[PDB]
């Protein structure tokens, strides 16, 4: 079976190389190509696909090529580039989730103030600080601790940071910049999502999402519990205020007015009629939203997620193999190394796929236009 295995292992980390480049470009071609998605989340998310993309291109190839082969065939300089490379990039990612966390936390707790400075230039400033500091972080060491020691104990045919010869030392490396930054983001979070945890932003809110899962709606159920649920949320938003009154007032009568006539159809036997009162229905909702005037969170937890979900395993075997060595098969650290390599797989998914303008974008791009 072994040789069998050398062929499905190739096939399925060529696979998830392909996979994660063609997302990340997809991402990153994106955000250039449209105004649209030119924001800050969208700078931070930019320099994380950049990050995931180098991992697609260079980490996960020449990874493959090492397990694959036995050993390392490129040479000790190809080494040290290698090392230095993925090991700068993961930290630039790490704080790169760092700084989209503390974006929020400030958005969140600082809504009078950090707003103003948010803007495009600040964000490039602080994404290449990130990238300048984690360069001169990892690549200095790395790649020149041989040269400070006197010696290279990296034998020929291996490839490994050479002063993470120490147990303690990669531990050490493991809780300043893992799981520091894992309880950091963590704590943001939690204040971000209390801080999400105002009435009237959810009312309307439920509005917009029900009166477009209209619009989506596949059979008949959907259209009945969108339009129920969209109606109390309607009148329980019609009691709620930030004559100006009457007008408020008679956006939601002229509204329910009609709404009884959409849910007369739609049990009634034909539902594209009463599918079709939707741009109706939003061609009166514009006169209510002139005057009336979390996803990002979502997001923001499923980034974490896949960063710690991803990349936990590889710790806890560097805290195991502190005080037991055999615990830790060559095979598990392969696994536990491809999983910190499937973070940038699964990372465009958490953010990409759940974005309509990405997915228009998306669609615009694999065209003929
Ligand atoms: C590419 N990797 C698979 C290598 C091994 C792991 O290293 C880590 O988990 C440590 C913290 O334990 C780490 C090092 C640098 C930056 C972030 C984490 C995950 C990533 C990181 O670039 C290295």
């Amino acid at each position: 079976y072994k040789t069998f295995e050398v062929v499905f292992i190739v096939l399925v980390a060529g696979s998830l190389s392909l996979v994660t480049i063609i997302g990340n470009i997809l991402v990153m071609v994106s955000i250039k190509v449209n105004r649209h998605l030119q924001t800050v989340n969208n700078y931070f998310l930019f320099s994380l696909a950049c990050a995931d993309l180098i991992i697609g291109v260079f980490s996960m190839n020449l990874y493959t090529l090492y397990t694959v082969i036995g050993y390392w065939p490129l040479g000790p300089v190809v080494c040290d580039l290698w090392l230095a490379l993925d090991y700068v990039v993961s930290n630039a990612s790490v704080m790169n989730l760092l700084i989209i966390s503390f974006d929020r936390y400030f958005c969140v707790t600082k809504p009078l103030t950090y707003p103003v400075k948010r803007t495009t230039k600040m964000a490039g400033m602080m994404i290449a600080a990130a990238w300048v500091l984690s360069f001169i972080l990892w690549a200095p060491a790395i790649l020149f601790w041989q040269f400070i020691v006197g010696v290279r104990t990296v034998e020929d045919g291996e490839c490994y940071i050479q002063f993470f010869s120490n147990a303690a030392v990669t531990f050490g490396t493991a809780i300043a910049a893992f799981y520091l930054p894992v309880i950091i983001m963590t704590v943001l979070y939690w204040h971000i999502s209390r801080a999400s945890k105002a009435d009237l932003e959810d009312n309307w809110e439920t509005l917009n999402d029900n009166l477009k899962v209209i619009e989506k709606a596949d059979n008949a159920a959907q259209v009945k519990d969108a339009l129920t649920k969209m109606r109390a949320a309607a009148l329980d938003a019609q009691k709620a205020t930030p004559p100006e009154m009457k007008d408020f007032r008679h956006g939601f009568d002229i509204l329910v007015g009609q709404i009884d006539d959409a849910l007369k159809l739609a049990n009634e036997g034909k539902v594209k009629e009463a599918q079709a009162a939707a741009e109706q229905l939003k061609t009166t909702r514009n006169a209510y939203i002139q005057k009336y005037l979390k996803k990002v969170t979502r997001t923001i937890l499923a980034i974490l997620l896949a960063f710690i979900i991803t990349w936990a395993p590889y710790n806890v075997m560097v805290l195991i193999n502190t005080f037991c060595a055999p615990c830790i098969p060559n095979t598990v650290w392969t696994i536990g190394y491809w999983l910190c390599y499937i973070n940038s797989t699964i990372n465009p998914a958490c953010y990409a796929l759940c974005n309509a303008t990405f997915k228009k974008t998306f669609k615009h791009l694999l065209m003929c236009h």
